C-alpha cells in the first residue's frame, strides 16, 4: 500500500499502444515515453497486466524497487490510471534474438563479455538472497550501451516464449525444462545453485550464438540423459577454459557447483587473457 514512491503521474507517461514491442502471457509490452524528474523525455517499455483479472499478489515483486545494479533490470515505476509497469527501453531486445541475428557481428570476445555481465547481475541477485528460477539467454536484455540486464523477474516476470515451457498442471508452475538443474527436474524446487546450472546453459547459448540446447533429446528423456552424465558438447568456437567453466555449472552435486562470485572471477580472468 505504501507504494507511493514508485507511482508515476499518468500525465507524465505516454503509452504508444500502436507499437507492441513484446507479448507475454500476462500482457503486451509497448514503446512508451516518460517524463523524468529532470524534466527530460525518456524512452521506456510499458508492460500491461490485463490478463491477471482477480488478484495484486503479483505486486509482491515490488521488492525490485530496492534492487540496484548495472546488470539487473531496474523498475522505473508503476502507473495506475489495467495496472501498468514502466521499465527502461532495451534497444537490442533479448540477448538471444540479438546474437541469432545474422546481420550482427558479435565477436568471440563480445560473447564472453555478455556472459560476464550476466554473471555479475547474478552475483548481485544471489547476495540479496534472490533466486531467479528462469535464467536463460532469452530472458536477458541488451541496451544501447550494449549493457546486458538480467530481466524476467519481479514485475517483469512472464513467459515471452512458451516454446520451451511445460506447465505443471498441479501447481501451474512454468518449467523451462532444458535449462533446469537436474535436482529441479526431480523435485521441482529452485535454488541459487540451480540458477548456476542455468547460467551454464546460458553461456553455452552465447558461444553457439543461440543454438537450441539438446536438439536431439526429447523433453521426456532429458532426465536420464543427465543422470547418465551426458552434457552439452563444446561449441566449435568456445575457448577450452570457458567450456570448463560450463561443466562446473552442471555438476550433479549442487554444493559442488561454483558460486556466482567464483564465476565472476573465472570469466573475468578469461575475458582478459588471450
Ligand atoms: C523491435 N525491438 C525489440 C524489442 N524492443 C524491446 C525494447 N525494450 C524492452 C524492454 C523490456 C523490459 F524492460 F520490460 F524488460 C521488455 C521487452 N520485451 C519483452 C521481453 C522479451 C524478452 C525477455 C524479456 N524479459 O523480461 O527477460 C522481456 C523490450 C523489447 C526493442 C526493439
Amino acid at each position: 500500500q505504501a507504494v507511493q514512491h514508485v507511482v508515476i503521474g499518468p500525465s507524465s507517461l505516454i503509452v504508444h499502444f500502436n507499437e507492441v514491442i513484446g507479448r507475454g502471457h500476462f500482457g503486451c509490452v509497448y514503446h512508451g515515453t516518460l517524463l523524468d524528474n529532470d524534466g527530460k523525455k525518456i524512452h521506456c517499455a510499458v508492460k500491461s497486466l490485463n490478463r491477471i483479472t482477480d488478484i495484486q499478489f503479483l505486486t509482491e515483486g515490488i521488492i525490485m524497487k530496492d534492487f540496484s545494479h548495472p546488470n539487473v533490470l531496474s523498475l522505473l515505476g508503476i502507473c495506475l490510471r489495467s495496472p501498468l509497469v514502466v521499465l527502461p527501453y532495451m534497444k537490442h531486445g533479448d540477448l538471444r534474438n540479438f546474437i541469432r541475428n545474422e546481420t550482427h557481428n558479435p565477436t568471440v570476445k563480445d560473447l564472453i563479455g555478455f556472459g560476464l555481465q550476466v554473471a555479475k547481475g547474478m552475483k548481485y541477485l544471489a547476495s540479496k538472497k534472490f533466486v531467479h528460477r528462469d535464467l536463460a539467454a532469452r530472458n536477458c536484455m541488451l541496451d544501447e550501451k550494449f549493457t546486458v540486464k538480467v530481466a524476467d523477474f519481479g514485475l517483469a516476470r512472464d513467459m515471452y516464449d512458451k516454446e520451451y515451457y511445460s506447465v505443471h498442471n498441479k501447481t501451474g508452475a512454468k518449467l523451462p525444462v532444458k535449462w533446469m538443474a537436474l535436482e529441479s527436474l526431480q523435485t521441482q524446487k529452485f535454488t541459487t545453485k540451480s540458477d548456476v546450472w542455468s547460467f551454464g546453459v546460458l553461456l553455452w547459448e552465447l558461444m553457439t550464438r543461440g543454438a537450441p540446447p539438446y536438439p536431439d533429446v526429447n523433453t521426456f528423456d532429458i532426465t536420464v540423459y543427465l543422470l547418465q552424465g551426458r552434457r552439452l558438447l563444446q561449441p566449435e568456437y568456445c575457448p577450452d577454459p570457458l567450456y570448463e567453466v560450463m561443466l562446473k555449472c552442471w555438476h550433479p552435486k549442487a554444493e559442488m557447483r561454483p558460486s556466482f562470485s567464483e564465476l565472476v572471477s573465472r570469466i573475468s580472468a578469461i575475458f582478459s587473457t588471450f
